[PDB]
């Protein structure tokens, strides 16, 4: 019946989810990947980025598929985040059943290749 | 490209999930319902209580089954929360496929009757 802790969680937008100082918001208003990235920025953010299984383990409980910021730019390149930031090793296991240059996040760190024009729900993220 | 908001989220235990001023924590260390309620209290809390689809809509994204504080006490009574607090109308849709006096929470406000002795993962909650 140990030392009770009690701390606030680093500024986040209003009514957003806060965890290990990262802010999340789950939008159910299905939109294509482009329209999707717009909403996030509109509220000053981007689509959910996966950078570490320790500070985002909550991510293991998400149900269904949702848009994240992983995209493939035909530069004869690899997959990356919409911000030019590099995907790191030992994080995501990617799945391919469709043709696409965008990806939906699935529970337990996995990316599903999906058409960027296909509407879907999405998750925005804002660090601190 | 509207008014950016930025607010902390009401004290919560350390590294817990914070949302609309309610604290959640997802434990993957499977235990029966009793052992389960003990952990939560141990950190000063109880198993996840559902009181409103507006302040707990995040709950719609939880995957799998998890222990919550809904139990049936044979007092020729109804289902209630471990704290004597009453379950309210128009919240949960209950499912029964097993014999039990405890319930697992399932995504989209639903309760599954389960044996209280059967181990399962659980979610603790602390209001503010």
């Amino acid at each position: 019946q140990i030392p009770l802790t009690e701390s606030y969680c680093g500024p986040c937008p209003k009514n957003w989810i806060c965890y290990k100082n990262n802010c999340y918001q789950f939008f159910d208003e299905s939109k294509n990947w482009y329209e999707s990235q717009a909403s996030c920025m509109s509220q000053n953010a981007s689509l959910l980025k996966v950078y570490s299984k320790e500070d985002q383990d909550l991510l293991k409980l998400v149900k269904s598929y949702h848009w994240m910021g992983l995209v493939h730019i035909p530069t004869n390149g690899s997959w990356q985040w919409e911000d030019g930031s590099i995907l790191s090793p030992n994080l995501l296991t990617i799945i391919e059943m469709q043709k696409g240059d965008c990806a939906l996040y699935a529970s337990s760190f996995k990316g599903y290749i999906e058409n960027c024009s296909t509407p879907n729900t999405y998750i925005c993220m804002q660090r601190t």
